[PDB]
């Protein structure tokens, strides 16, 4: 059992055209650009079937024309091993050393220098010695990990628990890199992760008590949020401290929820870090809190969210100071092998994309896995850059505890039966170099597992609870009763001026400087349009103080130019942020932060959810190009967004803002799916809103900030309605209208008691549908319109019917097919709602596969057809 | 104007320590590796502001510690050039002409010894020099891209075309790639590209007649499918043939149709070119249809399923040969730049994951495109891997036609506008090297500009139609009336001897001997489970001569340990598959193939689609580990499965497998959506079903493959009613019973005068309900059963409700939540489809956020409470 080739028999060469020390530098770069490829790295004796083998014949002295009777000459070197001068068999004992053990490192593809020279100097120095309270500290890890998963077995037999047996060493890697940080100076450690081994990190790396766990078992579940549907053991998070065994440091450990769907944590938790930094306001010398994540081999090779979101790493308003990366390589999936599940060589391949350091360790010797540990998390603070650690282990039992591995994979697991586990062999290493006493040896199990079962004991004690039917939340939040949203007049005057206070030789662009113009009128004399009113609002709330956050694709200055929230000037390239200026000077330290996506909707919306649950004071909104990509982002519409109140009890505020409209631009630029986001509504779990002015927009996202209901809100917003001037607001309807209107009754009635028909509407089609009554002289109809679809306001819909006495019809008007939009929603809740409503009567388009058409005569035809059945 | 450091003045230096020879060979090395940083490849002199710039120390003679003083001296070099002895001056010069002008290239990452020299040579030799028709021939082909471009934006000036100007290279390396194709032999090219310079494709590469887009301009649009909605100009595929100019080759070409969501056509173009190669049938020397793939820069880097399909290249179901990838680098988004929009350094960097070659060119060089094109697809027929072309070049206008670029990018589009066009600077460059003379030159742009007046001219001549509105698609196809999918006794008999037919010194694993020994026995005696049932219909199918292909997450075993479709012996680890041994022993070259999956829903479904498209006479299913996972595949489903026929006229007959049921294992684990599913359905768009019995499973699926209707089929399938004894089904089921049945009446009725209730109910409720009804003893019940949900079938439900006169009710029970599963799709539409039936009544749990509980206790408790409410 050697892993080397042997040394092989042949002639002497001459020392002839290259010469000789050419050769010998030759093949000191192989060593530390392919030594991996022979490294002992892997617990088992095992070679998958199915895998390609690469070539690995730069590693031989025969393929550089050198041969056994070169050993023993000298040669120069040029300064390896601190050396001028060496002998060959020295030269190959130190990279043989470096490269070739239980550590295999890939660093040569790095482009920067002094990167490179930090790593090599490190890895040719070699692992220093551990201390005997080192060496011991170890053994009570391993010790605590192993035992744990043995008493669930025995107390709890037929219950799924994703063991960690096999990959033990998972436990002391952890601990190393956290206790590393801890020296640094830093504040907090973030944690996500999947279902593998998360009941052991809980007890051992966070400090959740092991009473919870056992009663989590036994069926009673802690509750989130009052009524609340709950979770599965394995997806729950927890917090806690984390003492320096061998210092006087100090840091916070946090994990994270996440659903059954892999790898959906990723952005999410990318996006915590990023609002925690924020608030410590530390600089770009801070970067204070770590984030910590785990993978398994299979789900980091195949699913796309992985890399998407590690290009995120060094753009601007994505940047948390580098990421600390674990893949449990256990060397299967679930009854899938690396043949099947990959086309790299090895999982960790990504970091040649992006120019990282990767390094192999193997899972049976600890020692070198908490030294791994420590040089990752100096190599993160030097850099400041992302690193990969592959661990090497297997997988003991099947994929869950009811499960026989030897169906599908007869001959691995004839390796796997009956081993002697890495606890076992490290208490044999120590006791046979007299590191350790026997006493010493027997007390450290003896003691550990009285704990446990003292702890089970107490829980035993108290009986078990009955079920309970679970009620609900819509009440477990209250609604904001009598709050004022409307600005002063001087406050509107200030905001206006924000866009004249240029700096000191900045103009502005000529197809910009006529916008600018118009705000610092509009504030006067009137016409406000609907991309000044969200910026009112927005700047606002920086005022008094608070942090406002806008992030999306093209979002600085708008996709149909409407924006403007940062302008550039044409000669030099100078940038201006108007309203980020005022509110820095009004003494309350408030900010407006915008930023341009990179071009993603699941790593992007993900990463806006993470920020508005770091920081619970924040106002975040991520918008969409065209609210028909949003269908890119459904797992976190789906698993995060719409339902993480239900079953954790993790609360949020996050503004989504979704362009819609039927304006003949096709199938995939005119719907964002309203009847999709009714039927996720349910238990008041989210606002979902249609408003159709400026000043009514401004409103509701005043009243979402200002109020004490944590749950998301979706708006629905313009595109050419955007440039419509009888769309426009005045001054007055921001300073003396105090509220939101969720009913807007007709306000071109001149008789009420001769309406016979009323219409029904929401969005943009109000003002076709008007124009037309105006033009054809009808006092017979009376418009209504809805700009709050989720919660029903079926109060103000009452009384506005009633309003009209001899009204015989209600007609529901829409652009959308008549399977689409909010009609299927309605038809089904508001006949209930209001008893004595005569029956409804649809118009719309007709049902369809697809979203809308392709040709632009057609939309035209439709609408007149529309427009005209609604007017008999 | 010249690229290079000057040389520098020092001192000589002695020829001590490290010997001159072995720092000479570090220079050749570090030009290999590195001399693409200081290529020549980009047309502009641009450097954009925000992006690191990499260190590019390594190429300055200094740091290898030379100096003007050895230029002149004489090394060893080891074969480089092909000698073995060359000065400093002529190392520099071949280096310099290999690596640092118009072509960069990236392939010392490669692992294989042979692949790299063979590309090592190909660079080094360098391009050669082409003949006079050939230059012509590129003039051409430049002058058409130009002049098609300068037509359009002449005649319509406001309509959206989304112009190639700026790239007009891409036309010549095309054409470059599908010529070298042709000669080597090949048979089909099949491409996939985005919206950027489409129609300039469609008619400079494939063939599509001039005519045709003029037409499209005026309004006038090709219509797919009859009664169809329709798509925008540039989402339209087409076919064509191409003919060698200089030999005796001949190609086809084909492009295919996509929506406005970038990158969703990759896997969907893998699976297409997949399904043609394996009809050809022509071994592992084959792989003779030719996937060409085009991105854009912005795209390429941030969306995750790019990689993620890269990544299914050398698996064993997916393999296609390799793939030739060209990226359109004209270093904008939409108003984005590269340094917002990425972490790596290049776009192309997802190549040194893979271990591939990348070619970086400028396409203001246009002989250097097209050596790089041939030496590209030379690489791709001799090693079969992947290949990545980056061509760099600008985009002349804005996004679209109608947009200002000076607005956000002012420097940037002040080295653009005014250029002279790759066109003007070749012509000139070939008149001075007297290649060309005027007279031709002249003709060149004459002759094709008269051709498109021509064309023109004649296109207006005709009038143009009035609009009109589109009918829908419902009745475009033919139903199966009368066709009958029962097989004969001697048939079933030889199915279930091939578990019995092993081959010769083959055992099974113990626990996998007593399910085949059941197969054997069950085709006479009884007791036919779920999956026996599903593979009795693909093994069937399988006979008769079709190729029958089902992929999926362990898929071979089955998630449930059910299937067994692939067999292991335990102490070789042989594999067998009995279903396509006995197909091929038949005489009609059928195939059953079962593959496992890599870990994607979304180019795991869009791999499947695109094999449905390139074979319309296979029968091809995706099945989901569980149905709750699919959401993660919602683009494919959206914008392919469910709306192609509609947009493109472009049927399938996938097959979706999706596992369903309310079990109490949480959230995650309990529901496919199948209230989702059934908004996308109308105008009878798919089949939509939940089966009850392994034989109605059986005849659904052979109904489907034996018709004439081209329609998705999308089922239902269960979890713990796969080992359930009351659903198993008798042999006479399979060989008497002729037809698929849509309503299943109550089997246990005494008297039909004596029943007051009627229940409908779909799935594995059933089971529940009736085990209920036989306890209690209650004859005033009966329990009806919907088979198939979408169409309705309501003939047979109002069939069915008039066999029982004296009922007063009606309940509709389900186990999902009152704002899920089917109740809302039949509250609405059944009432009007039988006018006479009384109000229907729900039964199901309440309305939630989330999917289902977390607590198994409370799951219970609900289950209890639901059958009892039921029951009075
Ligand atoms: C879904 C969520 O975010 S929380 C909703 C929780 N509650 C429910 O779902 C209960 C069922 N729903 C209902 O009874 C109704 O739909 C209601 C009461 C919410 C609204 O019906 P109406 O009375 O017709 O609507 P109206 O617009 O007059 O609202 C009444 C008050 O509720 C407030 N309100 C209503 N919806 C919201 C909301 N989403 N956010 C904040 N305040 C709200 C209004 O501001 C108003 O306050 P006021 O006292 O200052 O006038
Ligand atoms: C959705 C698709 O893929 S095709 C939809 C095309 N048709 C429509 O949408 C019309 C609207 N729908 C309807 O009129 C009804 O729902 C029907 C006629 C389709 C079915 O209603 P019922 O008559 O109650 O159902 P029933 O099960 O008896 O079907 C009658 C016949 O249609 C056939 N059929 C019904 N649905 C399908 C289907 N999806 N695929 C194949 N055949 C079908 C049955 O095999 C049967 O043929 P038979 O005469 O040989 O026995
Ligand atoms: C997005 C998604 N697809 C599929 C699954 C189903 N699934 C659960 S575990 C698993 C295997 C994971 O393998 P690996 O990543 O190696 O994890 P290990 O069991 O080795 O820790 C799969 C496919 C899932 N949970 N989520
Ligand atoms: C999935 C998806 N997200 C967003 C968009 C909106 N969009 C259309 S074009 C575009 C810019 C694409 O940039 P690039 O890939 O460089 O294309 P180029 O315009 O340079 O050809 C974006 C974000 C889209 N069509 N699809
Ligand atoms: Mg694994
Ligand atoms: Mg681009």
């Amino acid at each position: 059992n050697v892993p080397y080739t042997p040394m092989r028999w042949a002639q002497d060469v001459p020392n002839t055209g290259v010469d000789k020390n050419t050769r010998v530098m030759q093949l000191i770069e192989a060593y530390r650009s392919r030594g991996h490829l022979i490294a002992d790295t892997n617990p088992l004796s095992w070679v998958q079937p199915g895998m390609p083998v690469p070539d690995h014949r730069d590693l031989d002295i025969e393929t550089h024309n050198l041969t056994i009777w070169d050993l023993d000459r000298t040669f120069n070197v040029g300064g390896f091993g601190g050396k001028e001068t060496m002998t060959l068999r020295e030269v190959l004992s130190r990279l043989r050393a470096a490269y070739t053990l239980k550590v295999g490192s890939e660093y040569t593809h790095i482009l920067d220098r002094d990167e490179r020279t930090w790593l090599q100097d490190r890895l040719e120095a070699g692992m220093p010695k551990p201390t005997q309270a080192e060496q011991k500290y170890i053994l009570q890890k391993l010790n605590a990990a192993e035992a744990f998963e043995n008493f669930l077995q025995t107390k709890y037999v037929g219950q799924k628990r994703f063991s960690l047996e096999g990959a033990e060493a998972l436990i002391p890697l952890m601990d190393s890199a956290i206790d590393t940080a801890a020296g640094q100076g830093l504040d907090e450690v973030v944690i996500g992760m999947p279902h593998r081994g998360r009941l052991n990190v809980l007890f051992n790396i966070v400090g959740k008590p092991l009473a919870s766990i056992f009663n989590e078992f036994e069926g009673q579940m802690e509750q989130g949020q009052i009524g609340g549907s709950g979770d599965v053991k394995y997806h729950l998070g927890s917090e806690g401290q984390h003492l320096q065994m061998f210092g006087d440091g100090e840091i916070k450990v946090s994990l994270t929820a996440n659903p059954s769907h892999l790898e959906a944590v990723n952005p999410v938790m990318e996006g915590i870090v990023r609002a925690k930094q924020d608030y410590l306001d530390k600089g770009v010398d801070g970067k204070t809190v770590v984030p910590l994540l785990l993978h398994g081999d299979a789900a980091f090779a195949g699913l796309g969210i992985v890399p998407e979101t590690i290009n995120l790493a060094k753009l601007r308003g994505y940047d948390v100071g580098g990421t600390i990366h674990i893949v449990v390589n256990n060397q299967i999936g679930f009854t899938t092998t690396p043949d099947s599940s990959r086309s790299m060589h090895y999982a960790t391949d990504y970091a040649k994309a992006f120019g990282c350091p990767v390094f192999h360790v193997n899972g049976d010797d600890p020692e070198a896995v908490v030294w791994v540990g420590q040089l990752a998390t100096e190599y993160r603070r030097r850099f400041g850059k992302d690193v990969f650690i592959d661990l090497v282990c297997y997988r003991l039992r099947g994929h869950n505890e009811a499960d026989d591995p030897s169906m599908t994979q007869p001959k691995m697991y004839e390796l796997i039966t009956g081993r002697e586990t890495v606890r076992a062999q490290y208490t044999e290493d120590l006791l046979g170099r007299g590191d350790l006493s026997n006493e010493d040896a027997e007390a450290v199990v003896r003691d550990f597992h009285d704990q446990m079962e003292s702890v089970f004991n107490e829980v035993k004690e108290g009986g078990k609870k009955q079920a309970e039917a679970q009620t609900g939340i819509t009440g477990s939040q209250k609604l904001p009763h009598g709050l004022e949203t409307n600005i002063s007049r001087e406050e509107l005057l200030e905001l206006g001026q924000a866009f004249a206070n240029t700096p000191e030789g900045f103009n502005y662009h000529p197809r910009v400087a006529p916008v600018a113009k118009k705000r610092v009128s509009s504030v006067t004399e009137g016409g406000i349009d609907w991309a000044w009113g969200e910026l009112l609002a927005f700047g606002s709330l920086a005022n008094s103080g608070r942090l406002v956050r806008l992030a999306g694709e093209d979002s600085r200055r708008g996709t149909f130019t409407q924006r403007h929230a940062v302008a550039i000037d044409p000669a030099t390239a100078e940038e201006f942020n108007p309203l980020h200026e005022l509110a820095q000077s009004k003494g309350n330290n408030g900010k407006f932060l915008v930023y341009n996506s990179a071009l993603t909707e699941y790593a992007g919306m993900g990463f806006e959810y993470g920020y508005s649950v770091g920081n619970e004071d924040s106002i975040v909104a991520w918008e969409a190009q065209f609210g028909d990509f949003a269908n890119g982002a459904q797992t976190i519409i789906d698993e995060y967004v719409s339902s993480g109140e239900a079953k954790w009890g993790q609360t949020s505020k996050l503004i989504l803002l979704l362009p819609h409209g039927y304006e003949g631009q096709g199938p995939d630029h005119s719907s964002a799916r309203i009847e999709r986001f009714l039927q996720l509504c349910a238990e008041g779990s989210m606002t979902v809103a249609q408003p159709s002015t400026p000043a009514n927009h401004f409103h509701l996202l005043r009243r979402h900030a200002l109020s004490d209901l944590k749950r998301p809100l979706v708006i629905f917003t313009p595109k050419s309605m955007l440039r419509n001037k009888a769309a426009a607001s005045a001054p007055e309807d921001f300073t003396e209208v105090t509220k939101f209107q969720s009913v807007i009754n007709d306000p071109n009635v001149a008789d009420a008691a001769k309406v016979k028909k009323v219409m029904l509407v929401s969005g943009k089609l109000y003002y076709e549908l008007a124009k037309r009554k105006e033009k054809d002289g009808r006092d017979d109809i009376a418009i209504v319109r809805i700009e709050m679809l989720h919660p029903i306001p079926f109060n103000r819909i009452s009384e506005a019917l009633a309003g009209y006495p001899n009204a015989e019809e209600v007609l529901f008007v829409q652009d959308e097919p008549a399977n689409q939009g909010p009609w299927p929603f309605y038809q089904e809740h508001l006949p209930e709602l209001i008893p004595n409503m005569p029956k409804m009567r649809r118009v719309s388009r007709r049902a369809q596969s697809s979203t809308a058409t392709g040709v632009a005569k057609v939309h035209q035809l439709e609408e007149k057809q529309l427009i005209d059945e609604a007017f008999e």
